[PDB]
C-alpha cells in the first residue's frame, strides 16, 4: 500500500509552477526558506518518515484496521484503549471557527523598512533597515463560515502579526480604507445584519438579502463601505493583487515624546486587479478554494506576495483641519491630501505545514502594539481593543493562547500570571506577585525610554462628561461615498450600479429597495436613477431635487479611489489557459510558452480528455485539465495555437470556453486555423481590440497578448457582451 | 417606527408559495401547526414586539447606539457594562461545529404508524396507528462546512429523532443503503481522507482530491459507496427526492422477546430525483442554500416534505 | 533592591532539614537532582532572574501598579490592554478539579527493576536491571476537594507514571488491596454516597454522614474495604509509610505469548505508620497541607520516599484454585497464600517547579499499559477503562491533554491524529489517514514481538450471553472482612471498633446505625457487640446467633494485613519537639541532638515566643515555633531536657504539649528537672514503659528513646489515656 | 465564561432575572432562550424596530449614565490623596 516505484507520489522540494506538482507543507516544499519565527516552531514540528505509528502515550499499534472484539463477528469491547482514544481524538477536532472573518488563508514571510523611522517612531521594528522582523500574514472575508467561498462579494481582512524584538504587533486591516460602522457598539448589529438571517441560516456569504439591506437602509454612515463593496473592490482577482488598510488613525510616538496621526496602507506590488461579478459567482461553484490555492500555489512557485508597508502622516497640530474627522473610521484621508509615505516591504515567501495549528489557531488582535505605536480615541477601534482578547478564551480554549506555537513571540515574555487551561510554560520564579523581595522583585519593570523601554501611554488630553453620545462631527454621510463614486472609471461605475441592482433585487421587501435607492439619491443622482431603472423605481421629484453633498475639502475626485484609472498591471504569476488540439502545432507552442516564460506568467494545457497528447513533432504534452475541469474562470487569458482545429472546432466545451473567457473581458489569441472560432464569438473580419490573431503564433502575436494581459481586462468590449449568449 | 405603514415588512401567517412572502420563524409563520414537542417548547419561546430593549440581567436600555466616553470625541470608558456584555456575548456565539454533517438543514413533523407492529417490536411508538410522535428531522451533507454549499457531490445524511413516550429514538441515517468503510476503528482515516487536506486546507465540499482517491485505491471495501457517490445519487434534486437508509440491521424484539434483524428504510413520497453534476456544480455557485432554502419553502408551501 | 542586603531570601540550593530554609521549586532547590523526564521539561521551564516584566505578548511594562485612567483620579480607559490582559489571565486560572482524587501531592524520581522479569514480561520498563525509568508519582485522597484537609479519614491514591521506552504505563493504585464495589456501573452511586450530600454540600473529607452509610448498609460488597478505611490505614502517617496497590488482577505477557495473572503492590521502604485518629482530626485543623508539607520537606531533605515494587503471580491454570474470584476487586489476594515477589525500586527524588502546571494537569490513566501487560475482565477494571480518557475533555480542555508537558512521552509518538484545541504539534507528514500512497504508508503499524513490537492484546476466550449480571462467584461479601479483623493486633481491632462509633455517631438516621451494626454482626459477633455498645444498640438473639463466615482457603489470619503485628520501623526521617527553656542545659541539648543527627532523626526547638534563647553556657539557640504554633500533633516524639524548668512549669501551653503527645502514644522523653512534668501526665515515681526519664540526658537516655520511635507508638499505655483531661 | 461555560450564564435558572429580558443577543454555548424575533440587530423595519430603546425618566425608564465631568490626561499613576 505503498508508494509508486519511480517517486512521483513525492513533490519536488525547489519552486514549482501552478499544476507542476502536488502542494505540500511549507517545510516540506521549501526546506531551506527559514526566518527566526519559522525556527522557532521546530520545536513542534513533527515528521512521520521511519517512525512507528503509536497512541499519543507511545505505545506502537500493530493493528490500525480493526476493533478489539469477542470473535471476529462479535461485539466490540470496551477495553480497546486504542479505538476509543482515536475516536476521542476525532470526535473533538473541531474548535469555534472565529466571529467574523472564518474564512481565511495565510502565509510566513518577513518585513523590513526602506530606512529608520526614528525620527516619527521609537518603534524597534522600524528603526533600521537591515533588520528583518518575521511576519505571519492571514486572509479572509469577513461574513461567512470557515467553509464558505473564497470570491464571494464581501469586504476582504488583511491581517499581520509582527514578531519583532519588543513584542507582537498585529496590524488588522481591511481591504477597503474605512469601514461600515462608527461606533463599535453597533458591531453585533451591523454583523447580525449581514451574516445569514437566524431563523434559516441564508444566506451563506452573501449581503444580498433583506436584513443587510435593512441596516444599511436606516444607519447611512454605512454607505460608504457599501459603496466599496458594491465595487470591483468587493471581488479581487487575488490576495495578492488587492490593497490593504488599517482603517484607523492610530499614533506614532517619537524618543522625544512627539505624536504623530497616522493611517496604514499595503500597496500590492502585483498591482491592483478584481474579477468581474458573473465570473466571481460562478467561481465560488467552481472553485470555491480559488483564492487560497492560488496564494499557495503563488508561493510554491516563487510569485511571492510583496506588498508595500505606507503611511499617511497628520501632524497633531492637524487633526481638526480637514472637512471630516480624523477619528471617524467611516471617512478615508484621500491621497490627494495626505500622500502615502512608502515605510517598507513584505513579501511572504512560505506557506504553512498544518493549516488548523498554524491558520485556524493563530490570533490576532489591534491592541497588540509595541513602543512607539499608540491608539486614538475613534469609537470603532475603542471597543476592538475589548473584542479580541475576549474571543480568545472561547475560541482557543482559555487565557495560554500566546503559548500556542504559532501565536508565541519570538522575543522573551516574563510575568507573574499563572495557570489557566493547558498551561505549557513551567514557571520557575518563587514568586507569582510583585512587588516581591523573594526574587528580588524580578522579572521587573522597565522604565519608558528611546529604545528597549517599557510601554507608556501618550498622555493625551481628555475632557468633557460621561456621555453615550455621537459626536457631531461624524453626522455626515454622502460626501466620502460621492468622491469615491465620482473617482471611479465608467466601467468601474457601471460595475457599481450592477452590483447594488443585483444585489437589492434579491431582497424580498420592496420598500427597502425603495429605502436604498433614496439613500443613493443623496449621494448621486446619475447613480441612483441607474439603480433605480433595473428595479422598475422611479425617482420622485423631490429625489431628482436632492442637492448634492459637498466636495471633500475641494476635491472631485481622487483617482488613486480607482482601482484602474491609474496603469499598475503586473503579469508575473499570473496564468494563460491554452487549448489544445490532438495534433499542436508544435512551433506555435514553442513561441508561446518562450514569451509566458519570458514574463513569469504560467500556463495550464487543456484538452477534452486528461492523459497525453502528441503535438506535430512528436513532444508528448501532459494534460493538466478538461475544459470543463479548469474553467476559463480560472485564468486570466485563453491561447489557441493552430494544429488540427477541426479536432476541437465543434466541441461544445472549447467553444464555451472561449465564450465564458470573452464575456469576461480576458483577452484572447488564435493563431492559425484557430482563428475559425472567430466566429463563435462574432468578431469582425478586421479583427477587435482585445482579440490578437495571425497566421502564427510569434513574437509580435505574444508581445500584444502580454500587452493585453498588463491591463488586466478588455473594458473596451464591455457593450459587445451583453448579447453574447454565455 | 421603522416599519412601511402598510404592513408589508410582515408575512402572512398562512400557506404562501415560494418568493410570495419573506420567510419567518415557523412558530410566527403557521402558529397553528402544533404538536407535543412543538409545545413543550413554549418554555423557552421569547417574542419582542411591545417588548423594550434590556442586557441580559432584564436593565433597560436608553441608548443602544453609542458606547460610554468622556467626550463625545472622548476614549470608552471601562465601566460600560452595557458595551461589554453586548460585546462579549457577541464575542462567544460560535461553537464547535459538528466533525462530520457540520452543514444541514433541519424540520419539525410528525410519525404515525399504519398499524400496531406489536408481533415484532415491542417499542411503543409502533404500537398503535393513533399514536402520534413528534419528530425532528435534519438532513445533511458530510464532508463540508456549515458554511459549505448545499448541492455537492456527497452522501447526504438523514436524522430523525422521535419524541416517544418510552424514551428518544434517533434513527440517524444516509441517503445510500450502505456505507464505505466496515470497522470505525477506520473511520478517522475516511474522514480524515475525504475531508480538506491537511497542510493547506483544501477542497471544501469535494471528494474530488488526491487523498480521498489514495484511500480508495487501498481499501476496496470503499468501492461500493463510492459507485453510488459517483452516480446521480450523489447529487439530489432536493432532501424531499432521496431515500433514506439506517445502513446497519438493528434488532427488532417483540414482548415475547423474540429477535427479528431489520433494516430500516425511508421512501420519499414525492419521488426519486436527482439533479445533474453540471447543474449542481454550477448551484454551488449562484445558490450554495439552494437545498436549505427548497426545504424551507416548501414548508411554507404547504408542499410538506412526506416520507414512509 | 528590594532583597535583603544578606541573601536570606534565598533557599540553600543543597539539602536542609524541615524548616531549616524555606522551601523552594525543585529545580531551584535542586538543580543537581535529573533524570530523562525532567530533562525532557527543561524546554518549556521559565526562568526570571534579570527579565523585564512584559505581556503575554512580549511588550516591556513600565507600570504594573497602575491602571490607565483620564487623569490620576477619572475612570479606568478600555484601551488599557495591559491591565485586561493581567485580569484576564487571572479571571481564568481555574480549571475543574478531578472528580475523585481532587486533593493530591506528587513528585517527580526514578524506578530500576533489580533483574530482568523477561521469563514473564516482554513490559520494556522490567527488561533490565541498568534500565532505569523516571516517574512521577501523585498521592491523594479520595472524597474532599483540592482544597480539603490531607489528614482525614480516607482511602488514599498512589498513582505512578512511567515514562518507558515503549510508552506512558501508569499504575494507578490505591493503599488498600480491594476497593468498595465490584462493578464499574455503580462508581457514580457510591461516590455520590460518599462525597457532600446534594442539598447543602457537608460534609467535606468525612465519610461520617447518612448518605454514606445508607449505602454501605444496602451494598454490603462494600464492607470489606469499609473495614480497611475505618482501621488506621484510614489515617497514615505520612504518604512515606503506606502500601500501595493496583487492586485489579491484571495480567502480564512474556514474548511466548504466555500470560501470567498479576497484582500489584508497593511496599514502603520507610515501614508503615498511621496516626491516631484524635491526632488525625485534629491535625487537619492545625495543618490541613500536613503529608504534602511532609512529602515536599522529606525530599528537599535527602530523605527520599522509597517504594518497592512486588508482583502477587498466580498461573492461568491456577484461575479457579480459591474461594473466591481473582476477578472480584472486593477480594484481596492473602500473602500467606501467594506471596509477593520483589520486582523493583522507586525513589521520589525531586519536587515539581510548579504545582499548577504538573501536578494538577498530571492525568493518570490505568488503561495506559505497554506491551507486556494487559487487562482481565474485573468489571470495575473495565469501566475505568473508559472514565480516565473521557475525563480529561472537560478537564484539561480537549482531546490534546498528552501534550501537556507533564504528560508526554518521552518516547516518540507519531499518528495520524490531528487538531483539537491546544493543538501543539505541528505534523508535517503529507497524510493524516492511513493506508497512504503519498507518505508511504508512514507512520507505520509494527508487528508483535519479543521487544519494540505493536501492541496485540490476550486472545483470552470469551464465551457467554450479552447480559447485565454479577458473577455468582462475586456474591460472598463477609469472609475478607473478617478475615482483615483477625489479623488485626488488640489496640488496631479497638481503633477499628471507636472508627465504625465514631462515625455512626455522626449519622442522623438511627435506623442506618442499627442496619449497619447488623451487617457487622455478619462479620465478628465481637466487633458488633463493641460498636453496638458505643452506640446504644442491643444486638437481638437472632443476631447472637448469626454464623461467622468461613476461613479464607483455610486461613483465619494473615498478618501482613496488620499495620503493626509485624515491626518494620525506621526513624530516618521523623522528627523530635525540643522543649526549650531560657536557661537551657547545654551538656544535655548536646546529647540529644548528636543522637538524633546519628539516626536521621529532625529536631524542632521550641519554647512560648519566637527568637533565639541562651544556653547555660552561653550558646545561643535559635526557636523554630512556638509551643501552640508547632503542637505535639506535627512530631514523633518529644524532649525535654534540664535547665530553669521553672520559666515553663507553668505554662499551659508547655503542659498541654505534653498531655496531648502522651494521648495520643508519642513516647517522650525527660531529663533532669524536667522530670517535673511527670505529674502533669499522672505518671508514678517509679516511672513507666514509653516514659524516658533520667538524671541527663546520655549514657542510654537518647537510645532508649529512639527504640521507642522505631516502635512508632507506646500502644501499651491506651489503658491510661482516658483519665487525662485533653 | 471559563466557570459558567459561556456568555448565556444567564439563563442557569439562578441567574436568571424574574423581570423581562429581550434583545438582540443571540447564540453562544447552551442556549437555551428560542427567539422568534424575525429581527436579530438594531434598528431594524422587519419587526418595528422591536425590543426598543427607552429613554432615562423617574420610573421603568432606560439606563443612563450620570454625567460626570472628566478632565485629566490619559497616565498611569495613584492619586497623591491616596497616598
Ligand atoms: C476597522 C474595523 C475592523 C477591522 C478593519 C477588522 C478587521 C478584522 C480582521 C481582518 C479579522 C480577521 C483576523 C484573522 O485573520 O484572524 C478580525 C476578526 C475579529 N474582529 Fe475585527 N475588525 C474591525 C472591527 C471589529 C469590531 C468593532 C469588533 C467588536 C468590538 C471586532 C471584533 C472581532 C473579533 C471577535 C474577531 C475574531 C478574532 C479571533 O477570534 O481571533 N472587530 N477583524
Ligand atoms: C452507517 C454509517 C454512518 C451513518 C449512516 C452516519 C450518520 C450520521 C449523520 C446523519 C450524522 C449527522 C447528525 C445530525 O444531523 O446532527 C452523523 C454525525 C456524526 N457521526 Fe455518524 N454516521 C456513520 C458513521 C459514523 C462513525 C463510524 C462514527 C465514529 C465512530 C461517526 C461519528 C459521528 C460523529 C462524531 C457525528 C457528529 C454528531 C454530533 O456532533 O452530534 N459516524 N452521523
Ligand atoms: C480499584 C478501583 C479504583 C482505583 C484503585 C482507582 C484509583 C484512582 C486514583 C489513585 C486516582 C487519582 C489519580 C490522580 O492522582 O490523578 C483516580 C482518579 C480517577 N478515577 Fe479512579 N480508581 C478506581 C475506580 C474508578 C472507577 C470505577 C471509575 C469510574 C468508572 C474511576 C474514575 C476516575 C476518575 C474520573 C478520576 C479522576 C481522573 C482525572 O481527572 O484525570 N475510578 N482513580
Amino acid at each position: 500500500s505503498l508508494a509508486p516505484e519511480d517517486g512521483s507520489h513525492r513533490p519536488a522540494a525547489e519552486p514549482t509552477p501552478p499544476g507542476a506538482q502536488p502542494t505540500a507543507p511549507g517545510s516540506l516544499k521549501a526546506p531551506d526558506t527559514r526566518n527566526e519565527k519559522l525556527n522557532s516552531l521546530e520545536d513542534v514540528r513533527k515528521g512521520s518518515e521511519n517512525y512507528a505509528l503509536t497512541t499519543n502515550q507511545g505505545v506502537r499499534i500493530a493493528d490500525d484496521q480493526n476493533s478489539l472484539r469477542a470473535g471476529s463477528r462479535g461485539p466490540t469491547l470496551l477495553e480497546d484503549f486504542i479505538l476509543r482514544e482515536k475516536i476521542t481524538h476525532f470526535d473533538h477536532e473541531r474548535i469555534p471557527e472565529r466571529i467574523v472573518h472564518a474564512r481565511g488563508s495565510a502565509a510566513h514571510g518577513y518585513f523590513q523598512p526602506y530606512k529608520s523611522l526614528s525620527d516619527i517612531t521609537k518603534a524597534d521594528f522600524l528603526s533600521d533597515p537591515n533588520k528583518i522582523t518575521p511576519v505571519f500574514v492571514r486572509f479572509s472575508t469577513v461574513q461567512g463560515g470557515a467553509g464558505s467561498a473564497d470570491t464571494v462579494r464581501d469586504i476582504r481582512g488583511f491581517a499581520t502579526k509582527f514578531y519583532t524584538e519588543e513584542g507582537i504587533f498585529d496590524l488588522v486591516g481591511n481591504n477597503t480604507p474605512i469601514f461600515f460602522i462608527q461606533d463599535a457598539h453597533k458591531f453585533p448589529d451591523f454583523v447580525h445584519a449581514v451574516k445569514p438571517e437566524p431563523h434559516w441560516a441564508i444566506p451563506q456569504g452573501q449581503s444580498a438579502h433583506d436584513t443587510f439591506w435593512d441596516y444599511v437602509s436606516l444607519q447611512p454612515e454605512t454607505l460608504h463601505n457599501v459603496m466599496w463593496a458594491m465595487s470591483d473592490r468587493g471581488i479581487p482577482r487575488s490576495y495578492r493583487t488587492m490593497e490593504g488598510f488599517g482603517v484607523h488613525t492610530f499614533r506614532l510616538i517619537n524618543a522625544e515624546g512627539k505624536a504623530t496621526f497616522v493611517r496604514f496602507h499595503w500597496k500590492p506590488l502585483a498591482g491592483k486587479a478584481s474579477l468581474v461579478w458573473d465570473e466571481a459567482q460562478k467561481l465560488t461553484g467552481r472553485d470555491p478554494d480559488f483564492h487560497r490555492r492560488e496564494l499557495w500555489e503563488a508561493i510554491e512557485a516563487g510569485d511571492f506576495p510583496e506588498y508595500e508597508l505606507g503611511f499617511q502622516l497628520i501632524p497633531e497640530e492637524d487633526e481638526f483641519k480637514f472637512d471630516f474627522d480624523l477619528l471617524d473610521p467611516t471617512k478615508l484621508i484621500p491621497e490627494e491630501l495626505v500622500p502615502v509615505q512608502r515605510v517598507g516591504k513584505m513579501v511572504l515567501n512560505r506557506n504553512p505545514d498544518n493549516f488548523f495549528a498554524e491558520n485556524e489557531q493563530a490570533a490576532f488582535h489591534p491592541g497588540h502594539i509595541v513602543p512607539g505605536l499608540d491608539f486614538t480615541n475613534d469609537p470603532l477601534l475603542q471597543g476592538r481593543l475589548f473584542s479580541y482578547t475576549d474571543t480568545q478564551i472561547s475560541r482557543l480554549g482559555g487565557p495560554n493562547f500566546h503559548e500556542i506555537p504559532i501565536n508565541r513571540p519570538t522575543c522573551p515574555y516574563h510575568n507573574f500570571q499563572r495557570d489557566g487551561m493547558h498551561r505549557m510554560g513551567i514557571d520557575t520564579n518563587p514568586a507569582n506577585y510583585e512587588p516581591n523581595s523573594i526574587n528580588d522583585n524580578w522579572p521587573r519593570e522597565t522604565p519608558p525610554g528611546p529604545k528597549r523601554g517599557g510601554f507608556e501611554s501618550y498622555q493625551e488630553r481628555v475632557e468633557g462628561n460621561k456621555v453615550r453620545e455621537r459626536s457631531p462631527s461624524f453626522g455626515e454621510y454622502y460626501s466620502h461615498p460621492r468622491l469615491f463614486w465620482l473617482s471611479q472609471t465608467p466601467f468601474e461605475q457601471r460595475h457599481i450600479v450592477d452590483g447594488f441592482s443585483f444585489e437589492l433585487s434579491k431582497v424580498v421587501r420592496p420598500y427597502i429597495r425603495e429605502r436604498v435607492v433614496d439613500q443613493l439619491a443623496h449621494i448621486d443622482l446619475t447613480l441612483a436613477q441607474a439603480v433605480a431603472k433595473n428595479l422598475g423605481i422611479e425617482l420622485t421629484d423631490d429625489q431628482l431635487n436632492i442637492t448634492p453633498p459637498p466636495d471633500v475639502n475641494g476635491l472631485k475626485k481622487d483617482p488613486s479611489l480607482s482601482l484602474y484609472a491609474i496603469p499598475d498591471g503586473d503579469v508575473k504569476g499570473r496564468v494563460v489557459a491554452i487549448l489544445l488540439n490532438d495534433e499542436v502545432r508544435s512551433a506555435d507552442l514553442l513561441a508561446i510558452l518562450k514569451a509566458l516564460k519570458a514574463k513569469g506568467v504560467h500556463a495550464k494545457l487543456l484538452y477534452s480528455r486528461m492523459g497525453e497528447v502528441t503535438a506535430d513533432d512528436g513532444t508528448v504534452l501532459p494534460i493538466a485539465a478538461t475544459f470543463a475541469g479548469a474553467p476559463s474562470l480560472t485564468v486570466d487569458a485563453v491561447i489557441v495555437p493552430c494544429g488540427n482545429i477541426a479536432d476541437i472546432a465543434d466541441n461544445g466545451d472549447a467553444n464555451y470556453y472561449l465564450m465564458e473567457a470573452y464575456k469576461h473581458l480576458k483577452p484572447i489569441a488564435l493563431a492559425g486555423d484557430a482563428r475559425k472560432f472567430k466566429a463563435t464569438i462574432k468578431i469582425a473580419d478586421q479583427g477587435e481590440e482585445g482579440i490578437v490573431e495571425a497566421d502564427s503564433a510569434d513574437g509580435s502575436f505574444m508581445d500584444e497578448l502580454l500587452t493585453l494581459m498588463a491591463a488586466h481586462r478588455v473594458w473596451s468590449r464591455i457593450p459587445k457582451i451583453d448579447k453574447i449568449p454565455a
